[PDB]
């Protein structure tokens, strides 16, 4: 009668909890070849990419260019909301422009702006040049840095230095092969689109062609632009935020709290999901019962984040007592939310390839990326050069002494992080570990993956 | 109803995997002294060693020399395949050729030879003078060191040099004690065998008799010569280094793949089987499954070779998450192949003699030894010395400074071994543990020390 | 003819520098009990200290707690000038009102201010009350903080909760001995000082007796105010700052370069010597040789500081390789500035209390600390509370979720330092530290103790 | 600035240059880790531990990156030990004098 390990109730100590090092994945038959390997996973329900991994929405991982980056490698990026409304509303923004984002709404200056203004904006949306609109709204000209490259004088207007119409465009809906046709016979780079009264509806760049053949793989809308996501809260200021994110173009909105299993949580979910439903997907935050996924997938969300405190040595875990090993976690969340085709996203406690690997195998879709991606380059902060190393910092007014000793030292040494290069290294490592894995459990897709089966070891299989 | 680690499938986590580590092996009734217990077990279902131990085909471990010293061990030696296929069939024409291989098929020279080319032959064959035929084909003489120890000369041809005939020489079918008695009678090391026309057909060397009599385990084939094993791949280049190895004169074939549980594989198994089958033992690679040595088994292997990421801290562990602990894979492998008679080879996880035991008395009838061996004299590689001890190395046109840094250090001491020293010492010490083993479990033979117990241990009985 | 140490030139390696750890004080003939030498010594040509040690005028060591207790504690305080030129003169001016300082010049409040008013100006002055003035100019009556302790309402004009006049007042001129009998007579801690015709000149509190009492040895100017110094730069902003600095009653003005050997400063002290040189004295920037302490001699300087990279791990050192040795650099300083009478200050390199004692027996006067006041409480910083310990921190908007892991760990975790408790146990200590050095030495006084004679140690005597 | 100032007129950079982006070797990613390298035919094996780490971790130096950045350090040290031994140019900075430090001057 009484519970081998105390008391009487055997319900107190619900299960025992694996994390990732109690487990391997166990050799299958296998007819796949891990570069034929199809990597390919459900974000949510409506939402397919091409490698599995998400960035972690946080303020030293996700802004802007890391959602280009994540974008373009395959996977997406979650903004943090860790910053004004205004300003992750201009970086989902930058995002969707980014990349064949001018094609239907493009941007545009006026005959009267000065060069610094223009070039501000090619600045913040990496291309070379904008179509010039006056107010009567006729299609003037085009200016691009080639007419401004040895300008001295940054606050001459544009109408100065812009190449003057007629111009060489197209029409409205014109294929690919066309525009690169046009582009290689005229032997520019730019290609405005107007309709039937020549007013102008867009704009093609050589951007577009070289950002297609370079990244085969880039995670795209229904209009062809990158996907990016974007984090809120639970309030008022939370709503508000919601609404200018929609409003801005994000395609996936996460309600990212530490304990989801709130009453909260769910009416903001469901709200969401009623209000913006129909254009945005809705991702519930960090749930690791069985339960709370439940709640979370009833509420409408979907999909499921899990992770709520999975690190062995965790804040969490020391401060307040409160964790869930990662696999247990994984495995209940999916218990729930399989029924329902509701896709998991694993978060939290993964350190190398082979994590991802048995996130995968036990049920979960997409596996989101934190530490891994601190030190990239893409990732925000400045490069900093200290004692012969590269390192990433998140850093005068008074101090006018020419040969003090704060002048003989870099600014950021105190809170540096190593630099870890690009991006595009780190995801293909994780992808290549991740078809090793696949070829192994004999598995052609991410769906007979989940299938895979787990062998438990023991301590002794951890020493070395 | 609900799994006690996760979720509603019961067969999620397959089973707990044990290491070597995890297990001890148990005293029982024994009337067995160590230094009686006889340690000989099956390679294949039709070799058998005097002593359980093979050499892992590697190429800092096995090549010409290392699979002639495993042989005259006891045991036996497998040549890797990082290498063209005309250099692996000429090291397995080195291996057969080294003792007792020239009483049928000797080696013999021209007296157009020079004695530079009479040379590169004794060195390759480790013999010390060849018979000399001409173009007609009759024994003309014989041509040893002790002729050639002073030319200064190594342009002068053998007819030079060369003892003509008549011969001291023996008829065919000679009996070891008859060519021994001629040896003693004359006081010379060779002895030509000729037919009844006079026409030469082998050779008898005194080497024969030292080698018998300082190695009585050596491990021969039907002609008496050493055996010795080769790897080979899947594919159409596989095919033709296998055929060209068989042409050779190998004896046991190994299919080597990480992953064995495929069917390109298993075809080549069943292939290799069909076609040379007869002749030559095929063994598959490496698999940690039951299902996976069932298929080995079905495909017609001779041996079933085991270990999959059996290391505690391991790259395919790490890198893709898959691993298999290595006593249960053995124990499974076995569950598999013993109703058959299919012997198991057990490769890689073993750091000590008490794992080869255990190794063995999980059921698996040979061990292969990987690191263990990568330092020693037979083993490839280069030896220096550094600092004041002995490494082994893995190793100017332009720097012709005389007095350069790079003059002052030897080459190679970047990314060089410990020397271990000879290799009949390792093997001697791993097999009094074995016999330790056995004595304490009460196994006269390697069949009864695999129907020997275990006793799992805890966290705790590992501690230093 | 040739240097030993190389080339043709014998002043090339000019001299051998002598750091601290290659001295020790030798014993002389002593009448001197500890408890009762003398260690008064001048700050400059007017100044006159009882504890020789002064504050190093860092920004994470000197502001107007500090530069109170250094001066309370018997040394002096220099406010450093990395801030806003008003905040430094607001400093100045909180350190000068502190301990009588409201005997002539009083702060008083006006019958319309609010109760949080004069709250802020007493926690600002760190006194219990202020006397009121109204428009017309008339002492009207006196608010403390036992009228105003359990005034909720904090918005309630002073002249709701002021003791209303007549008060009980002295007399212009009036003796401590008198203003402390009415005081114990009238049993009230505070007492007004009016002039014949009733107008406020003064205010005396029990808070002058206290710290009298408490603290026997506090520096002192004319007026019986706490002495405070202060530092500036070199251009317009930094005499702006001096002019400012001096109309707030500073005085001392230290001119605070890396590199005082330049033109600049040198002009910048004779400007100040020209201009508030009959107020304040003048102490010239960090000189390294006897010919750089000549020119701040020759230019006026009233003292001379040394320190120039004297650090044995030193930033100066490894980045500009630029550097002189502590002791031989005093040694040159007090060659040059002795016969003038103009004190040295040794500024940097100090570690322990024999260091002190080997810098004033070198001939320096006072010395100035650093990293031993850093963690002080008077120091400035937050103090935090961090796995059982103190620290010291120099440290929301967006994050709001409750159960977040930055909710449960302190702010400010992150560049934290150790906390060191209070300034005067540091000072009694290094005291002592002196004092024993000058009974060693028979040294009745810093100018005796500057008479000491050293012994050069060799390598061997710094071995553990 | 100590050779210069010994009288060199130039300071030739080794190891200093080893690491950076400029350099001879390949650029290598291991263990979240940037670095440099100075690095198959036989072995087809698809899952081979080998297939599973880069070519050449063994061996490899660490990354510096850019060398307009090293340099940029170099010479702003060197104009600090301008300003300090106020010397306008290297010919004047050759002409400055050195001091000698003991064993206890090297000590942390
Ligand atoms: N004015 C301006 N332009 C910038 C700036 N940064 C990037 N660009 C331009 O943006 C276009 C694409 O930027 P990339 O660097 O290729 O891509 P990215 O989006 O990953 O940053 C290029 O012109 P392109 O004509 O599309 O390509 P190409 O002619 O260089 O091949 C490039 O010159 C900037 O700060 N100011
Ligand atoms: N020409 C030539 N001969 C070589 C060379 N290396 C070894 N030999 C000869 O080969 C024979 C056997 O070689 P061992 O060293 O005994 O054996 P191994 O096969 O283990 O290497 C010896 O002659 P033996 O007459 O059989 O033995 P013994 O008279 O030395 O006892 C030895 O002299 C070489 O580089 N050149
Ligand atoms: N209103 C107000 N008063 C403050 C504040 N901090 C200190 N005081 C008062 O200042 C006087 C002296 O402050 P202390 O703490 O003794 O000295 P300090 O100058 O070293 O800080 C005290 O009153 P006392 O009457 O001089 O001394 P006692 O009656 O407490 O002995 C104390 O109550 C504050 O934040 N607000
Ligand atoms: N559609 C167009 N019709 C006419 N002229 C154009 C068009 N697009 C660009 N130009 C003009 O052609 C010139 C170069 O065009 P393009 O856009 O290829 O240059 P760019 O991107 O500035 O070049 P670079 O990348 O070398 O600096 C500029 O003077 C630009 O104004
Ligand atoms: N069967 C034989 N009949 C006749 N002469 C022989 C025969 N075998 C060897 N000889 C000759 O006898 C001499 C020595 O023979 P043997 O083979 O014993 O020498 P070896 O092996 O060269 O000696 P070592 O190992 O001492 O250098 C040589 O001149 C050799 O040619
Ligand atoms: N000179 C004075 N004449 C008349 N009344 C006075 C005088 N000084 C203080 N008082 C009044 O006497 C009361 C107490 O005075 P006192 O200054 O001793 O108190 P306090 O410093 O506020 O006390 P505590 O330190 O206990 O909070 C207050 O109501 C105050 O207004
Ligand atoms: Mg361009
Ligand atoms: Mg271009
Ligand atoms: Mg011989
Ligand atoms: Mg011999
Ligand atoms: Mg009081
Ligand atoms: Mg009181």
């Amino acid at each position: 009668v009484p519970v081998p390990t105390g008391g009487d109730d055997p319900t107190k100590v619900a299960m025992l909890g694996l994390t990732f090092d109690d487990v391997l994945l166990l050799p299958a038959a296998s007819d796949v070849v891990p570069a034929t390997a199809d990597t390919s996973s459900q974000l949510t329900k409506r939402i397919r990419l091409r490698v599995p991994l998400v960035s972690s929405a946080m303020d030293t991982v996700t802004e802007s260019r890391m959602a280009i980056a994540m974008a373009r490698a395959g996977g997406m990026g979650v903004l943090h909301r860790n910053l004004p409304v205004a300003e992750q509303a201009g970086q989902v923004e930058t995002v969707k422009r980014s990349e064949a984002g001018m094609v239907t709404d493009p941007v545009t200056c006026s005959p009267d702006n000065t060069l610094a203004e223009v070039d501000a904006m090619c600045a913040r949306f990496r291309i070379s040049g904008l179509p010039v609109v006056d107010d009567t709204g006729e299609l003037v000209g085009i200016i691009t840095n080639r007419d401004m490259r040895f300008e001295v004088d940054q606050s001459k207007p544009v109408s100065e230095v812009m190449t003057k119409a007629p111009l060489i465009t197209a029409k409205e809906g014109v294929s690919a092969e066309a525009a690169l046709g046009l582009l290689r016979r005229h032997k520019i780079e730019k290609l405005p689109i107007v309709d039937g009264h020549g007013k102008l509806t867009g704009l093609i760049t050589v951007k577009d062609f070289v950002k297609t053949e370079q990244f085969p793989l880039s995670t795209k809308d229904s209009d062809g632009r990158l996907l990016v996501g974007a984090a809120v809260g639970v309030g008022d200021d939370a709503w508000t935020r919601a609404m200018t994110l929609v409003d801005a173009g994000v395609d996936v909105l996460i309600v990212d709290t530490a304990h989801a299993h709130n009453r909260g949580v769910l009416d903001m979910v469901s709200r969401l999901k009623q209000a913006v439903g129909e254009r945005v997907d809705v991702v519930g935050g960090n749930v690791a019962t069985r339960a709370a996924a439940a709640a979370l997938v009833e509420a409408g969300a979907d999909a499921v984040k899990v992770g709520v405190g999975p690190g062995s040595i965790c804040t969490t875990r020391v401060v307040a007592g409160v964790g869930a090993p990662q696999i247990t976690a994984i495995l209940e969340a999916v218990a729930a939310c399989k029924p329902y085709g509701v896709p998991v996203i694993a978060d939290g406690g993964l350190q190398y390839s082979g994590d991802i690997a048995k996130a995968l195998a036990a049920g979960a879709s997409t596996a989101m990326l934190g530490s891994l991606l601190a030190g990239t380059a893409e990732s925000p902060g400045e490069l900093i050069f200290v004692n012969g190393k590269q390192f990433k910092s998140y850093r005068r007014y008074f101090q006018d002494d020419v040969l003090s000793e704060d002048k003989l030292v870099p600014e950021g040494i105190e809170g540096r992080v190593p630099f870890r290069g690009p991006l595009g290294t780190v995801i293909h490592q994780l992808t290549g570990g991740l078809r090793a894995a696949m070829g192994y459990t004999g598995s052609a897709t991410i769906e007979q993956l989940q299938q895979a089966q787990f062998v438990q070891i023991t301590a002794a299989g951890l020493k070395e």
